[PDB]
């Protein structure tokens, strides 16, 4: 993997590889996403879910939400990639989290980046100020949070008002990954990813973990691509079979535009190559990552 990485650098073909990937990416319809009544449910006109993999709300009125089920069959894991909820779709977002039985939500953007709204405040910032979604009859309360230097983990309690039932939702919020950019290093990224893994939110006993940035394809796609590649290196009886570009192309069958820059793909490689050390058996990399991420 680093052999090919190595050879792309000198060749200066990171952009060429990435542009080929764009050209070879699946191109399915998004007829439901482009319906006129669903226009105010899509933050970006050019980022829609394919009709075949979109998530359907269980409400008998409008079942649309800009979100896609990415089902990696060989890796044995599923992810729900969605956009940053909009002021009017926050009820939709939690309805989906509830109906799909998700246990965790991975946020990789910030509500405001470089002076621009990229996502609505869809979770309670203060314990004493819970939120109520009346269109979906749901309640959401912040129970506790763990604030690190570049990311925060929050315990939330979503409650189905109708049935009076509640569930614990773990929110993993990466707060230092810039738009159209990359994490500060593989170390920080991996430390964060394993934090989500160690929590149980990605277990097969739960519904698809929900991942998102602003548009839900760039940072979200980088996160998911790296996680899946490492899942496969650990499965296959040989981590050298894993072709990231082939894996990316497979993921783009479920959602368009996964990985938005040539540099993000190059970070992907860097993340997987580094992550590989842990899969192999190195029982010291994880802690080094944490101590290298300066999470305090
Ligand atoms: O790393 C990232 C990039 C973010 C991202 C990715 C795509 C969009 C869709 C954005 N959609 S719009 O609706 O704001 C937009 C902007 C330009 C053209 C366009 C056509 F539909 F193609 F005409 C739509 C969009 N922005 C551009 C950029 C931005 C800067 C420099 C170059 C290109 C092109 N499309 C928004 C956020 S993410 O949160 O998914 N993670």
């Amino acid at each position: 993997m680093e052999k090919e990485f190595e050879q792309i650098d000198k060749s200066g073909s990171w952009a060429a590889i990435y542009q080929d990937i764009r050209h070879e990416a699946s191109d399915f319809p998004c007829r439901v996403a482009k319906l006129p009544k669903n226009k105010n449910r899509n933050r970006y006109r050019d980022v829609s879910p394919f009709d075949h993999s979109r998530i359907k709300l269980h409400q008998e009125d409008n079942d649309y939400i800009n979100a896609s089920l990415i089902k990696m069959e060989e890796a044995q894991r599923s992810y729900i990639l969605t956009q940053g909820p909009l002021p009017n779709t926050c009820g939709h977002f939690w309805e989906m989290v509830w109906e799909q039985k998700s246990r965790g939500v991975v946020m990789l953007n910030r509500v405001m980046e470089k002076g621009s709204l990229k996502c609505a405040q869809y979770w309670p910032q203060k314990e004493e100020k819970e939120m109520i979604f009346e269109d979906t009859n749901l309640k959401l309360t912040l129970i506790s949070e763990d604030i690190k230097s570049y990311y925060t983990v929050r315990q939330l309690e979503l409650e189905n008002l109708t049935t009076q039932e509640t569930r614990e939702i773990l929110h993993f919020h990466y707060t230092t990954w810039p738009d159209f950019g990359v994490p500060e290093s593989p170390a920080s990224f991996l430390n964060f990813l394993f934090k989500v893994r160690e929590s149980g939110s990605l277990s097969p006993e739960h519904g698809p973990v929900v991942v998102h940035c602003s548009a839900g394809i760039g940072r979200s796609g980088t996160f998911c691509l790296a996680d899946t590649c490492l899942l496969l290196m650990d499965k296959r009886k040989d981590p050298s079979s894993v072709d990231i570009k082939k894996v990316l192309l497979e993921m783009r069958k479920f959602r368009m535009g996964l990985i938005q820059t040539a540099d993000q793909l190059r970070f992907s490689y860097l993340a997987v190559i580094e992550g590989a050390k842990f899969i192999m058996g190195d029982s010291s990399v994880q802690d080094q990552w944490k101590e290298l991420s300066h999470e305090d």
